[PDB]
């Protein structure tokens, strides 16, 4: 199992062209770089935007579109064949502030009066409704598939209490599918996204959150399991059980973000790549070969699985790669190891199934091959 180019290797996407697409996600710049575009053109046939689809980056003030980056992602797409995935209408992080200030510029999530509150949920779902409908107007006809919401659901198993619900409460998840749906048409694909979809209290919770919502009328097409997970959690048979209660409601299911740390959490990372040892890439690899395994097993229930990124030289698990250092300057990897201090987001992690330098891992091998 040779260390060979990933642009002389046996393609990804074609691997599995019959089990369902294999995507990336990336950045504008990426399409500037020669080799990621060598990648994208020759592994993936599915692309989603990493950061510039997101809220703050489209409308960073009410009025203000900037589909400039975001348009760079969908002219590739399109050159190339790719479906796209959009990602995300409706999320707690990298939103803009002013969605949430009231008339006088001030916290809907401070406001008191009864009255006063009711008209900013309004104002709230107005804006929400022409954020929205003016993306999907924009983008119908080129997006297939769309990451509606992100992280409704807390790790409690209760609603996010983001400002969106404090505000809001849970219309603001209705209103966005109907607006997806209304504005979009029938042909685009609406999915509600998460990750630790595994996880219980949360699995059941968004299970029966989307059961609900189901009932009631609202577009809702699938679930998207972002999938950061690591070597040994979570484990194959709760992934499993995971995608087929989804499925059994008639859900499609799409592993969204999928990423395969080498660390656990909260990481105790290397600070360079060169110093994962590689024995973790063997691990990594053996970890790979089975989640694809049941990821065929279960081909019939899953349409995407999209890597958040394309090689180990880019991921945005090192902004989560701390670095631990004992009193003697020594790294500490041991999760239940002393230390004297910790360096956040400093260190390397090593996700993918393809090298920083382009060339395959041992997990390229573990799932490209037919064992
Ligand atoms: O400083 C800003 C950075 O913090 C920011 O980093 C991005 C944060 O979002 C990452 O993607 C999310 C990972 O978690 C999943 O659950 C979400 O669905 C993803 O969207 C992304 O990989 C990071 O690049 O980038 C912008 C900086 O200004
Ligand atoms: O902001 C979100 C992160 O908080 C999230 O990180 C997860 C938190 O729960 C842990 O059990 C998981 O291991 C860890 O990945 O990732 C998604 C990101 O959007
Ligand atoms: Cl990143
Ligand atoms: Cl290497
Ligand atoms: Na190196
Ligand atoms: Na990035
Ligand atoms: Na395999
Ligand atoms: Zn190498």
């Amino acid at each position: 199992k040779p260390h060979i180019s990933a642009l002389n290797a046996p393609q990804l996407d074609q691997r599995y062209k019959n089990e369902f697409t294999i995507g990336a996600a990336v950045e504008p710049y990426q399409l500037q770089n020669e080799k990621d575009v060598q990648m994208l053109k020759r592994h993936f046939n599915s692309i989603v935007a990493e950061n510039v689809m997101k809220p703050i980056s489209i409308q960073p003030e009410e009025g203000k579109f900037n589909f400039e980056q975001a348009d760079r992602i969908v002219k590739f797409a399109k050159a190339n064949g790719m479906d796209i995935r959009f990602h995300t209408l409706v999320w707690h992080s990298q939103v803009p502030q002013w969605f949430f200030l009231d008339k006088e510029g001030k916290p809907m999530v401070n406001e008191t009066d009864p009255v006063k509150r009711e008209q900013n949920k309004q104002l709230l779902l107005k804006r929400l409704e022409t954020h929205i409908k003016t993306i999907v107007e924009r983008y119908k006809d080129d997006i297939k598939y769309w990451d509606v919401v992100n992280e409704v659901v807390g790790d409690d198993g209760k609603l996010r209490n983001s400002p969106w619900y404090q505000i809001a409460g849970i219309d603001y998840i209705k209103v966005a599918f109907q607006a997806a749906r209304k504005y979009g048409g029938d042909n685009i694909k609406l999915y509600m996204n998460d990750y630790n979809t595994e996880v219980e209290p949360k699995r059941t919770a968004l299970y029966n959150l989307v059961k609900q919502l189901k009932e009631e009328g609202v577009p809702i097409d699938g679930i998207g399991h972002q999938s950061h997970i690591q070597i040994g959690a979570p484990s194959e048979a709760e992934i499993e059980k995971t995608i087929n209660m989804f499925a059994a409601l008639g859900l499609d299911n799409q592993i969204t973000e999928l990423d395969v740390s080498m660390y656990g959490w909260p990481p105790r990372a290397y600070p360079t790549y060169d110093a994962i040892p590689k024995q973790k890439f063997l691990d990594q690899a053996a970890r790979y070969d089975r989640l694809f395994k049941l990821y065929e097993k279960l081909s019939d229930k899953i349409s995407n699985v999209t890597f958040w990124g394309i090689a180990d030289n880019h991921t945005w698990l090192d902004s989560r790669a701390d670095v631990y250092y004992d009193a003697n300057g020594n790294v500490v990897v041991d999760p239940n190891a002393p230390y004297a201090k910790v360096e956040k987001g400093k260190g390397k992690d090593a996700p993918f199934v393809f090298g920083p330098d382009y060339k395959v891992k041992p997990a390229y091998w573990a799932i490209i091959d037919h064992k």
